[PDB]
């Protein structure tokens, strides 16, 4: 246990960290590029469901006024200490008084308090959100069980096209890149490409129409979106099952079904990127750890303990290392990720790019 935290462990951690909020990002202009049509008039359910993915999206659009910042302070942190902790490692055991070995010590305390106090805000940001999101959710969840319960006729057609759709949904998912403290070192480019997937229902069971659209993103590495969805085999299976699902079911039942799948993935993506992925905690706990020793540090030399037999003072310089190693990596992490060309996947059976 030097003065630094196991490096692979910040590391991962810190892979969460920057994965996490590209998710909340994605996720809210997932929100915002969520479009419904008309051409039928809006029933009473759907009328509910526009207002109520209204204040989902207003949500999500005030933890973005304060995400950039939040980011922002992740970063400095752990740059701010390391320059500080790097100044401190520089003294020679030879000619550093005891008095000064706890002087810059004591600087490194006043940062990590810094540190856990600017952390453990943060996490009530995500609180405060994640709760609003989940009031949202439920509010979401009532108006189209509810709608479900005008057409208890076609319940079992519905469930069969839900389940599709989230199978479609996931069958492209499964394509996504594994990103990694590894690759993200080594150098590996990670593509953000967002795809969109129109679904349509068939009016009168005889023409197509659209209804629905909506975007995710999904992460690449050196093949575009395109060139991996448009491979699938399991992404054709899927959009070819759904047409021949959503003929047993009336137009309005079809958008139920639709409206249903998609509710449940806007809910899914807030749970996982505000709570599940929130690596805030683990944060506050690494500082925190770091604290305590250095305390005990202090307090050892102010009270009389020989400097030179501390096992946290003779392995000062590669603690150093450790913390430069880790510099290093949010640095990396704090570019811009790079954007790929968008997907359309359009459920007439089809996929297009640039688009």
């Amino acid at each position: 246990a030097m003065l630094s935290p196991n490096v692979d462990t910040a590391l991962n951690m810190l892979t969460d960290v920057y994965t996490d909020f590209l998710g909340i990002s994605n996720y809210d202009a997932t929100c915002n590029s969520l479009f419904i049509g008309h051409v039928a008039k809006d029933p009473n359910w759907l009328v509910e469901v526009r207002s109520r993915t209204e204040i989902l999206r207003a949500v999500m659009n005030e933890f973005m006024q304060q995400k950039p910042k939040i980011f922002a302070q992740i970063i400095t942190s752990f740059i701010n200490y390391q320059t500080t902790f790097d100044a401190c490692a520089q003294n020679s055991k030879a000619i550093t008084s005891t008095k000064q070995w706890i002087e810059c010590l004591q600087l490194l305390q006043k940062t990590l308090k810094q540190n856990i106090t600017l952390t453990n805000e943060a996490q009530q940001v995500f609180t405060k959100s994640y709760n609003q999101a989940k009031n949202a959710e439920e509010l979401l969840a009532s108006s189209i069980q509810d709608g479900w319960n005008e057409l208890a006729s076609e319940e079992q057609a519905m469930v069969r096209i839900a389940t599709e759709i989230g199978s479609l949904s996931q069958s492209i998912a499964s394509l996504g890149a594994n990103v990694t403290a590894a690759q993200l070192r080594a150098g590996k480019a990670y593509i953000q490409s967002m795809v969109t997937i129109s679904y349509g229902v068939v009016m009168g069971a005889t023409t197509s129409v659209p209804f629905l659209s909506f975007a995710g993103a999904l992460f690449t590495v050196g093949y575009s979106a395109y060139s991996t969805i448009s491979s699938a085999k399991e992404v054709q299976q899927d959009l070819d099952k759904l047409t021949q699902l959503q003929t047993l079911a009336s137009e309005e039942a079809q958008a139920a079904a639709i409206t249903k799948a998609i509710i449940q993935t806007l809910s899914n993506m807030s749970e996982e990127f505000l709570k599940i992925d929130d690596s805030l905690p683990a944060l506050s706990l690494l500082w925190q750890d770091e604290l305590d020793k250095v305390n005990e540090l202090i307090n050892a030399l102010q009270s009389g303990s020989d400097p030179a037999l501390l096992t946290d003072l003779q392995t000062i310089k590669i603690a150093s290392a450790s913390w430069k190693t880790i510099s290093e990596f949010v640095q990396l992490i704090s570019l811009p990720p790079n954007v790929g060309k968008p997907v359309l996947v359009n459920t007439l059976n089809n996929t297009i790019q640039e688009q």
